[PDB]
């Protein structure tokens, strides 16, 4: 099983990623992504060509990357901060089940697999993320695929921030 | 025209859904330099919290102030810093969401008739009438001095529209 | 002709200033000190530095400035809410003529003006004033100069104070 | 018993001798609103008909203002410059330009209660004068409610008497 051969699930419509606000990376690959949570913003009324925003929020710290529809089920993301570009997909997605939302998504080198990020808001519950888990632990650079919520900082009064 | 700050409009806090649909927007006029240069993202709770929190998410650059919040009496939003513990009394001047033109608020909070902090938030490039008036408003209020225009000078954007 | 190259008399002494007391401004730049009351308070008693005090109070909001000569005929203001400092000159003065006190004050920012306050308490008919306004608004940023007590709140008996 | 209709009247001083004081704190007030508060009188401006002076009452980047003329019995009516609204007050003592500073105790009655009391210094509440106004306006009815005003007050950015 090579990176380039997982599997790629349609990206859901947008209002199912805003539904399933906010979400807690339970799975990441390298360590950026450890007591992070994500919340997922519709382009700005403004915005001339109308991508979505993920926010990627650690702390008082924040990665933001505007993102649009690729070939192949890709999404295509551009970093506000550096520019940089990557290429995205879906393992799965299980958004707004009676049990909450889960997905499992990847960015590849080539056979490698770049980074890794597992979201939900059900810590966890969903049957779909430990197969997904274990299947991309077998992907080559996959060993580092970590669960990412161990040591996390203590909170002072907010349930999904710190 | 109202003096002082415990005697500004409390209009009612719009449903959290004008707010979402409102996403994002960036602050036209504050009073501290904490948030010149900053978008706003409201967010719901989260499915398993336990107080069902509203969260603000002040967003400037690559750093982030969060703030869950409940409604309060008197149309207030109550809030609280999600890094300090920090809690503070909010209401809202107006809002204006959701317009044909978009949306736009004017939200503060008072140190007793003296305004400590002060929001304008829109997404149509502070073309809302209502914004300037109540801007206006809350300058001739103690302390509203301070208040000023949050978006000149801010740093150059990498290909996003809404962040940097 | 540029801010950094405008007049700068000498600063009166103080007692000038309070005998002057209460004074408006009839022109300004920015919005702040629109229909705005100037009074001068002399250092406390008690005072180390003996810094004298200016009160600019419009309805129920007063902002204040310690302030002490500097060089050149400089008054520097220490304001009182957060200690930020500004180099302040006067363009002239005329104070306790027969027909009243007027004059015209001004901070820059190098080769524009960033503040200007022309007071008095003879409903502007000191014709230096006049003179005073029109060459200030020639200076960069001078433009936005305006008359400053158009459409005022309304009195509750008080004559200089609403 | 003694009511506040009945508290002294003393003559109330020439305005340069308020002037001279300037600026001023108050050590000792009734209600909340004077708390923290620094004291500035102002001259009648040039071109006002009736000449009344004013009082300034500043509590950080607050002002309430009142117009004030004398009248009867030692009193000076005060106008107060928002509302509108009037009232009698009167000086329990005033001890102003010492060679130790400045003090004085005013106070306005509702009939023989005390409405507000205002006990203003510039030497740090000093004056042998100020303690004994003190203990006698505190047992007039409603009295209890006086109090020092000064004890929590915010943090100064390097002016002496304003914050
Ligand atoms: N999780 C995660 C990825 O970075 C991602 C994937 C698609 C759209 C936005 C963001
Ligand atoms: N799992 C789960 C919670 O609902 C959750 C916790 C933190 C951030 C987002 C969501
Ligand atoms: N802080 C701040 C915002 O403008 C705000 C956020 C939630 C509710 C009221 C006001
Ligand atoms: N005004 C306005 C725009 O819609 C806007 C621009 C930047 C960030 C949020 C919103
Ligand atoms: N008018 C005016 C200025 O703010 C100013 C200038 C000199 C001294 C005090 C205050
Ligand atoms: N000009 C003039 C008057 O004397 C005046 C009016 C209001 C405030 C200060 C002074
Ligand atoms: N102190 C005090 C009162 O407010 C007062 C009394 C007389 C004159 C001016 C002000
Ligand atoms: N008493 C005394 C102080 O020195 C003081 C402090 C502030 C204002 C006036 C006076």
């Amino acid at each position: 099983m090579t990176c380039d051969k997982l599997p790629k699930v349609p990206v859901p419509p947008l209002e199912e990623f805003i539904k399933s606000n906010p979400l807690q990376f339970a799975y990441v690959l390298t360590d950026t992504f450890d007591c992070t949570t994500r919340v997922y913003v519709q382009p700005a009324r403004l915005s001339p060509n109308q991508a979505a925003t993920a926010l990627d929020i650690r702390g008082s710290r924040i990665i933001t990357n505007d993102f649009v529809g690729g070939p192949n089920n890709s999404a295509i993301l551009n970093n506000c901060t550096t520019g940089e570009k990557a290429t995205w997909y879906f393992q799965y997605t299980n958004l707004n089940t009676p049990n909450g939302s889960s997905y499992c998504a990847y960015t590849c080198n080539g056979e490698e697999i770049a980074e890794y990020k597992c979201a939900n808001n059900n810590n966890g519950t969903d049957p779909l993320q430990k197969q997904a888990v274990e299947v991309a632990k077998k992907v080559p650079n996959g060993d580092k695929i970590h669960y990412a919520l161990d040591n996390c900082p203590e909170h002072h009064g907010c349930f999904a921030f710190y």
